């Protein structure tokens, strides 16, 4: 842990300390104790204080006293030693000076011309920094050259003949956790490609022929077409449990990135199906340089699955067996970053040499070729590791404590996980940036969603997003205009409340275009939270309508919040938006963020539908299989289950806004309830695309992340009739596909802006006397002469989407909707589902009739 530094360098002549005669202490060997200084310089106290550009930028120290710098001070010699201030002694904190003097926008990393290639560090505080060159991935340091510093930033010019080297930087600074100055090797953080682990960075061209696919550069010509952001659906997919399990990939490219350029697989037949379907993105957990897996295959350890197949579905041996071995296995979601631009090692055929990039490359090509573009999942809130040592950490080994935000006094924020960075501060704004220009340049990515985007600034979100759109085909080779972005606007800990300045919250995000999980709707769903109970019931788990036993209140309190909970679902089906008008369960008008979750946040707070990720699912937490076996009643049969799993991503799949899926949601994925699987293997995590099992009752989840849960588990794991077969599997990716073509059938469910929606969508299933467990959504078109708005949708005039979670059939009466030529739409006409088939209209009354469990949509044809 990093010592103790309550004081604040903040610009070139002020230092800011919250003490109610300050001294300056300098020893460029780090020799002080409590003594040992080379340099003293006394601060006057600063009448006016701190300057707006400083509290601007760091908020929280904006009541702290101001202490002058005389100028006759070398600060660029200073902030390279050891400092402590004193009155009372303790450390500064720099990332402030550090800005102020060596902000740098300069090449970065490795240039290269025809006869030379040069490399640039940002090291501001480092006393020194060469370059080792070594032998190869494995061998020994051959050579070692010198790099010189100017403005904080060191720099060599080498011979043409440096590509395709190794190296490492050697860089001797500072470190406050061991209060010594160091000689530490780091990898570029510029780097493009890697040895196995990242151990050294390679010297290569990114640009080279050789590391391009056949027509990569023609790849803008092949990518699929995106008309508006509101045509997104979104499937979120861990590249490991892709193919993991797939018998129909060649056992050498299992598990990484080539297993998707195998078009004739399993996999790569079930994600070309979803794509023509409709399903436009395709969202891959993280595929950079994180820790916890090792690079290199043979160092491996797996646990024996037709012995793990043979124990018990609730016995605890089978997480026992994962358990002890998790930490050297090849499973990790990834969310350890440790160098961003570089693919990960251990999903290529070979950690060393051009096959990582390359076969990225060739994962994106393939899936474009089939329909879909890809997104990223990026990981700039925090960092696996800090400190001088280890492989892991690289950031922070060469620029100390400026990388990573701290508390007031001097402490490290873990609140993401650990080692949270600071993106405000200059340098990691533009990491951040530069890092995504790469990947969408580089690798032609289609989107990114951001991991705990609330942890970032939203002025480096925004200047991303100028920067990404900027990109055009012709001057970059790719369409900057089509990618889109999208995180966790989650607003918690220390960047609560703007506490480090304006952030990637929810709220902060509205109007900005860019995307955010609605957990409102999420959670009025599938019901409670995340962190609470895991029998609380939502609108689609039997909330009043099938109590599963355990209390939650009287049914005047359960139908009440079942009525919440469909207003918010509403909101949520109407794109989220905070000014979108709803009629509320208490008859009375309210607005989206007039309508509030239990605890008094508003539920709508977007300024358009394409800022919206409506979810039920995603990897954290349980699958929706999981989810729906837990919170129903244990009564219901697994065919009944199966309905609501379909129901509930019919939700997603039928709501304006932008339908985010989890990989699985189509077949009844199942990690036997596991909430917390990034360490729980293949096992937990597995894909089965056989469609024989969907790995449900595979024994109790890892103990770390489940045990206190284990007792409500082992009844439901054990008994077989929670386990669905393979009919159900397939009826349920039959149905899935089904409400996919649907949504791409009319552009009426996919309204790209907030005016569009406020004059086209309405609910009809409303009031005090609503007919609880249905929703009821009309999409109006133009119809007739003189048209009130455009013509939308050449073969339909009006769309009624009717929501049944009661397991019984329903009759809803719309009076507005009579002598209207509804049908029921083609595709349920035709379904394999023979209970959507029973769906009727009838035009004396405009009553829609739709069975239990079942959602129905009806259409008015215009010829
Ligand atoms: O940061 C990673 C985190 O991100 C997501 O979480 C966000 C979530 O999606 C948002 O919706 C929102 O959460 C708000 C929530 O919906 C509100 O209801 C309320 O929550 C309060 C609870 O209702 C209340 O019960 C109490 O909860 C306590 C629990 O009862 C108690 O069990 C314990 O919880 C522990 C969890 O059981 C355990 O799983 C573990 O949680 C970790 C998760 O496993 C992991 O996935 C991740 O969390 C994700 C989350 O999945 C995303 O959806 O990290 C978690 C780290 O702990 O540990 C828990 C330890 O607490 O404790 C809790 C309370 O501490 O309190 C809460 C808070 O009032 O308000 C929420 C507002 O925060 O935002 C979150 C992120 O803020
Ligand atoms: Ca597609
Ligand atoms: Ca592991």
């Amino acid at each position: 842990f990093m010592p103790d530094a309550r004081a604040y360098w903040v610009t070139s002549d002020l230092i800011a300390w919250n003490v109610g005669s300050v001294c300056l202490y300098a020893s460029r060997a780090a020799a002080m104790s409590l003594q040992g200084y080379d340099s003293k310089v006394e601060l006057q106290p600063e009448s006016a204080g701190l300057p707006e550009t400083v509290t601007q930028k760091f908020p929280f120290i904006s009541s702290y006293r101001a202490f002058r710098v005389p100028s006759s001070v070398d600060v660029a010699s200073l902030v390279k030693c050891q400092l402590v201030v004193a009155s009372d002694v303790t450390g500064l904190q720099l990332p402030g000076v550090l800005d102020d003097m060596f902000a740098y926008t300069g090449p970065l990393g490795a240039v290269f011309s025809e006869d030379s290639v040069s490399l640039h560090l940002w090291a501001p505080t480092a006393q020194g920094v060469s370059v080792c060159f070594f032998d190869g991935p494995a061998g020994p340091a051959l050579e070692t050259v010198q790099l010189k510093e100017s403005n904080g930033v060191w720099s060599v010019t080498g011979p043409r003949e440096w590509e395709n080297r190794y190296y490492l930087y050697e860089v001797d600074v500072y470190h406050p956790t061991k209060a010594q100055v160091l000689k530490c090797l780091a990898g570029d953080p510029y780097a493009r490609s890697l040895s196995a682990n990242g151990a050294r960075t390679w010297l290569v061209d990114i640009n080279n022929e050789t590391l391009k696919p056949a027509s990569w550069d023609e790849l803008a010509d092949e990518k699929p077409k995106l008309d508006s952001f509101s045509d997104i659906t979104i499937y979120e997919l861990h590249i490991r449990d892709f193919s993991a399990h797939d018998g129909t990939v060649d056992s050498d490219s299992r598990g990484g990135f080539r297993a998707f350029a195998y078009q004739a697989s399993a996999g790569m037949e079930h994600l070309r199906k979803l794509s023509d379907a409709g399903l436009t993105h395709v969202h891959l957990l993280p595929s950079f340089h994180f820790a916890g897996v090792d690079d290199i295959k043979s160092n491996w350890k797996f646990v024996d699955e037709c012995e793990l197949a043979t124990f018990p579905p609730g016995s605890d041996m089978q997480q026992a067996a994962v358990v002890a071995i998790q930490e050297e296995d090849p499973y990790n979601w990834g969310y350890n970053p440790v160098l961003w631009g570089v693919p990960k090692g251990s999903y290529a055929s070979d950690p060393d040499g051009p096959s990582r990039i390359i076969e990225y490359r060739q994962m994106v090509q393939a899936l474009n070729r089939i329909g879909l573009r890809v997104v990223m999942d990026v990981v700039y809130n925090h960092l696996d590791s800090s400190g001088p040592c280890g492989i892991s950490s690289v950031l922070d080994k060469i620029v100390p404590g400026y990388y990573v935000r701290r508390d007031t006094n001097g402490q490290i924020e873990n609140s993401a996980a650990m080692n949270n960075t600071a993106s405000e501060h200059f340098m990691v704004d533009r990491l951040i940036v530069d890092d995504l220009l790469n990947w969408a340049v580089n690798y032609k990515v289609d989107g990114f969603r951001f991991d705990l985007m609330g942890h970032i600034m939203k002025r480096t979100m925004m200047r991303a997003k100028s920067a990404l759109q900027s990109l055009t085909t012709d001057a970059h080779g790719v369409d900057g205009s089509k990618i889109y972005l999208y995180g966790e606007g989650w607003d918690f800990a220390e960047v609560a409340r703007n506490q480090r300045g304006i952030n990637g919250s929810q709220l902060n995000m509205s109007g900005t275009g860019i995307g955010s999980f609605n957990d409102r709707i999420r959670d009025a769903i599938n019901g409670g939270n995340p962190f609470g109970n895991p029998l609380q019931q939502g609108f689609n788990t039997g909330l009043f309508l099938e109590p599963n036993g355990f209390y939650q209140g009287n049914e005047a309190d359960t139908r009440r919040s079942l009525a919440t909970y469909a207003d918010q679902i509403q909101i949520g089906l109407a794109g989220n938006l905070r000014d979108y008008v709803l009629i509320s369960h208490t008859g009375e008008a309210k607005k989206g963020s007039e309508i509030h979750t239990f605890d008094g946040l508003p539920v709508g707070y977007t300024a358009s539908p394409i800022e919206t990720i409506n979810y039920v699912s995603a990897h954290d937490n349980e699958t929706l299989f999981d989810v729906i076996s837990v919170k129903t009643p244990m009564i219901l049969s697994v065919d009944e289950r199966c309905r609501i799993n379909h129901l509930a991503s019919s939700m997603m799949a039928l709501s304006q806004g932008i339908p985010f899926f989890h990989a699985g949601d189509e077949i009844l994925r199942s990690k036997s309830i596991d909430r917390d699987s990034y360490n729980s293997g293949d096992w937990f995590n597995k894909l089965d695309f056989t469609y024989e099992t969907n790995n449900w009752g595979v024994g109790l989840p890892p103990s770390e992340k489940n045990e206190d849960n284990w007792p409500l588990m082992k009844p439901r794991l054990e008994n077989p009739s929670f386990k669905p077969a393979k009919g159900h599997i397939l009826a349920a990716l039959d149905s899935f596909v089904d409400i996919l073509k649907i949504r791409y059938s009319s552009p009426l469910f996919r309204l790209s802006t907030a005016n569009d929606i406020k004059q086209r969508v309405r609910f009809h299933n409303t009031g005090p006397s609503l007919v609880p467990g249905v929703i009821v959504m009309g999409i109006e078109d133009a119809r007739g002469e003189s048209p009130e708005m455009a013509q939308l949708d050449t073969n339909f005039s009006y769309v009624v989407t009717v929501f049944n979670v009661c397991p019984h059939e329903v009759s809803m009466d719309i009076p507005a909707l009579a002598s209207m030529g509804f049908e029921l739409h083609p595709v349920q006409v035709n379904s394999s589902d023979t209970l959507v088939r029973k769906s009727a209209y009838e035009a004396a009354t405009g009553r829609f009739t739709v069975p239990g469990r079942t959602v129905s949509v009806f259409v008015e044809p215009r010829c």
